[PDB]
């Protein structure tokens, strides 16, 4: 398979304007017809070079003439000779039965549907299957009409008929020239739920969102969120949808989350499907995060699209950054923060430290689809985040506004992105560039001093990023970091210097720089890197009371939070050594009482409390080490659970009956009082036995809805109380039927603390509700177990690994993608101690010498080996 590099972009030789299509639909065999209006750009002897896989082709014509100055070749059709402007037929078949990759045109349950992103569309016909072409579309669909009732594509309807022999046809057409990644289709036989929203200056657009029958009972949160995000993108952003209908339709067989294709989202139905019964508070945050998400991309991503893949964070960060900001300005921002930087800190540090770091701006992909990652997309929306924080909320929508001023219609570049906000606001941004294009995180370490003879508070700053494997130089960034001084009563001190305030957003460009801050009437606690203001690591030499003293007064709930996040962080580290020498936690009497003191603060928001008792995830825990012992982690996870349930025994059971709620509402108050609830319900579990397991079992039994239920059920495994096997057998007997809800419990089996949780993962294969045909499936069973059971994915007798590479062997043939995430515990073996790197060096030996090695696995396993 081989690289390639965005230095090697250039324009294309042939443009496409217009496209129309015809599909004879059929399960077994579609026959595509394409009838493309071209316009050559470059030589006059360049052929037109169209991209395919996987297509028969049956016909080439040029301007109605059988062509014959054409080849085929592995991936492309390569046609000589061609006038400068041409009408271009090709006809081809192809087989969405066959496509168990979900790449392309396929089935999902009994329904037709495509994933065109980033290069799917090959896989229905031939064609320039690169961002930079945009084309108008038209789109004519064939089918039964028993079978395929409903006939979905992009735009609007403009033609309709019925044929012979029960067949039927719709045309549709989209105004807008897109890229062929954001094509879609969809046949088949749905309920519809039917809304409108009208924009704020009078379009009424009509909103439908199609699902399999019988769901409609699960439809109307995700109409809710529609809306909800249609109305905040007009307040916050000044956009309008653009067309006159807006359909999502919810899938069961997908790979990628959901896609945004212009007027006819195709979701994930684990992003669609909610009700009170089926789905948590965090399903319905989620399905609020990506019904926006999407919608955002209407124009971040669609009305200005990307000129090649290297620029996906263009859309990706800025999307991304687009749904926080929703979420935030919706529900809780100090809890969107906070989560959004424990996926930072523990999950997307993991990633820059792994053989697959890259740039935001990635300088060299095999497959495209292995770079839609934690990088791209949250540490891209981080990046954006600074420009953020930079410019201020009104230079950043002058910002916004002039990017779409200048390349509304067009394919941009990451680079534009940045030249429009540095054009808008006049701060310079040539600097600050370099966050997309050097990957790895860096690590900034504060001293500081105060000089009591001239009341000046100095910080000396210092930043590096250490090398990572596909870059081995490092340059300083333009890191924005945000402070804030605080005396000895809590209040914030003014910063100034000469007698001149200074902004609380200090500019650390350098390798290593001072700060000097004039009238500094008393020793400041310092908050350093305020609201997670850079996605970096830092380094400041705290005192546990300088942390205390922070959960008590800082002013953000971000730096409360975060201050209790660097007290355990130190007894963490303490504890995970401890338990390598075979001895017991320790835990001062003092850091104790800092939790105590927030359960029982009566003036702390619910929210942040709930945050702060929910320890960091055994992902976080594993990146405050080089070398990650993951059974040490687990189990100082669970005796750091048990030592504060066992010291706050008492305060634990007033909050969590102080927060039952007898009305169930998706609604942020009542979330914050039930997260609190079930974060103490988490430590009760892990206290007296016999106690722990009552209030479990009749949490369970008495939940009026499946946050609470799956709460109890989840503290059952963990805490591995007497009741769990009962309501696990429950639950299956109750809900085996409904996908969605089973991956809660396959999530449960896979991340059990059961000695025997790889032999029971193994037969669960075997479950009425488990199968390799279906992504989600696979990731709530498989992936759960490899990603978020580390202590049982690298037991050190190796079966971990050998389980893993059993399933990869599958799915290496079957889906790729799904198979590259689920590779992705593998690849970090460097973390390891040199026993495992061996067992897991083997693995990836053993995966590399597959036939038919898929290039996604391919690109991730040398990166590896290497
Ligand atoms: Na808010
Ligand atoms: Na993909
Ligand atoms: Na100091
Ligand atoms: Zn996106």
């Amino acid at each position: 398979p081989q690289a390639k590099y965005r230095h090697d972009y250039r324009a294309p030789d042939y443009q496409i304007t217009d496209i129309d299509l015809t599909f004879d639909l059929d399960a077994q065999k579609t026959v595509v017809t394409a009838v493309s209006q071209a316009v050559r750009h470059g030589a006059s002897d360049a052929p037109l070079r169209l991209n395919g896989e996987d297509l028969k082709l049956v016909s080439v014509h040029i301007n109605d003439e059988p062509w014959t100055a054409w080849k085929e070749e592995e991936g492309a059709l390569v046609i000589s000779n061609l006038p400068e402007r041409f009408t271009l037929k090709i006809i081809n078949e192809i087989s969405p039965a066959a496509n168990t990759a979900l790449e392309g045109l396929y089935q999902s349950g009994d329904a037709l549907c495509t994933q065109c992103e980033a290069e799917g569309f090959r896989h229905i016909t031939y064609y320039l299957d690169r961002p930079d072409v945009l084309a108008r579309f038209t789109t004519k669909i064939i089918a039964d009409k028993i079978k395929y009732p409903f006939l979905l594509s992009n735009g609007n309807r403009v033609a309709q008929g019925e044929l012979e022999n029960g067949r039927h046809w719709v045309q549709w057409q989209d105004p807008f020239p897109k890229p062929c990644y954001l094509f879609a289709l969809v046949a088949g036989d749905f309920d519809v739920l039917r809304d409108t929203f009208t924009t704020r200056s009078g379009r009424e657009v009509a909103l439908e969102l199609y699902v399999d029958r019988g769901n409609l009972d699960r439809a109307p949160w995700a109409m809710t969120s529609l809306k909800n995000s249609m109305k905040w993108d007009e307040e916050r952003f000044g956009l309008e949808y653009d067309l006159d209908i807006y359909m999502i339709v919810a899938v069961d067989f997908f790979n990628m989350g959901a896609m945004e294709n212009k007027g006819l989202n195709i979701f994930n139905s684990k992003y669609v499907l909610a009700r009170t019964d089926t789905a948590t508070d965090k399903d319905y945050l989620d399905i609020e995060r990506v019904i926006g998400h999407e919608y955002f991309h209407n124009w971040t991503g669609n009305r200005v699209t990307c000129r090649d893949w290297f620029q996906l964070s263009l859309k990706e960060g800025l999307t991304v950054f687009r749904d926080q900001e929703f979420s935030s300005d919706l529900g809780s921002r100090a809890v969107n923060r906070i989560n959004n930087v424990r996926t930072m800190r523990g999950l997307q540090f993991a990633e820059d430290a792994s053989p697959m770091a890259h740039p935001i701006r990635p300088d060299m992909v095999i497959e495209m689809n292995n770079f839609y990652t934690l990088t791209v997309y949250e540490k891209g929306a981080e990046v954006i985040r600074m420009i953020h924080t930079l410019l201020g909320e009104e230079n950043f929508q002058k910002g916004m506004q002039l990017y779409f001023e200048r390349h509304d219609g067009s394919a941009a570049t990451c680079d534009d992105f940045v030249q429009a906000m540095e054009d808008a606001s006049n701060v310079d941004l040539s600097h600050f560039r370099r966050w997309y294009s050097q990957s790895g995180t860096p690590i900034v370490t504060v001293k500081d001093d105060y000089n009591p003879e001239t009341e000046q508070y100095t910080l000396t700053i210092s930043q590096r990023t250490p090398a990572t494997p596909d870059q081995a130089e490092k340059q300083p960034l333009h890191i924005p970091f945000a402070i804030e001084l605080y005396d000895n009563e809590g209040k914030v001190i003014p910063l100034q210097k000469g007698g001149h305030p200074v902004n609380s957003v200090l500019n650390v460009t350098q390798a290593e720089q001072t700060f000097v801050f004039d009238n500094v009437y008393f020793q400041p606690v310092p908050a350093l890197l305020c609201e997670f203001s850079a996605p970096v690591k830092l380094e400041y030499k705290w005192s546990d009371q300088q942390l205390t003293f922070l959960m008590r007064h800082a002013r953000n709930d971000f730096s409360r939070w975060d201050a209790a996040q660097s007290l355990l962080a130190t007894y963490i580290k303490l504890n995970v050594a401890r338990h390598q020498q075979g001895q017991p936690l320790s835990l001062p009497v003092h850091v104790a009482d800092a939790f105590r003191a927030v359960l029982l603060d009566e003036k702390i928001d619910p929210a942040l409390a709930a945050e702060i008792l929910t320890l960091p995830s055994v992902n976080e825990m594993a990146e405050l080490f080089d070398i990650i012992d993951p059974i040490a982690i687990a189990e100082v996870r669970e005796a750091l659970t048990r030592t504060l349930a066992t010291e706050l025994a008492d305060e634990l059971l007033a909050i969590y009956n102080a927060n039952y709620q007898s009305e169930y509402r998706v609604e942020h108050e009542d979330i914050a009082k039930r997260t609190l609830r079930n974060a103490c319900l988490r430590f009760l579990a892990f206290g007296e036995t016999h106690l722990a397991d009552v209030l479990v079992s009749k949490q369970f039994h008495e939940a009026n809805n499946m946050t609470d239920a799956l709460a109890a059920l989840s503290a059952a495994v963990a805490a591995q109380l007497p009741c769990r096997d009962a309501l696990m057998q429950e639950y299956d007997d109750k809900w085996h039927q409904n996908g969605l809800v089973m991956d809660k419990w396959f999530i449960l089996q896979a991340t059990s603390p059961a000695a025997n949780v790889l032999e029971t993962v193994r037969g669960l294969l075997q479950h009425r509700s488990f199968t390799m045909s279906n992504p989600n499936r696979i990731r709530s069973l498989i992936g759960a177990f490899a990603g978020s059971n580390p202590a049982a994915f690298h037991a050190e007798d190796g079966s971990g690994y050998l389980f893993l590479v059993e399933m990869l062997t599958d799915l290496n043939s079957r889906n790729p993608q799904v198979a590259s995430r689920l590779i992705e515990p593998l690849i970090r073996l460097k973390r390891y101690d040199a026993k495992r790197q061996e067992k897991m060096r083997a693995a990836l030996e053993q995966l590399k010498g597959l036939e038919n090695l898929s290039g996604d696995l391919y690109e991730k396993i040398t990166k590896a080996l290497a």
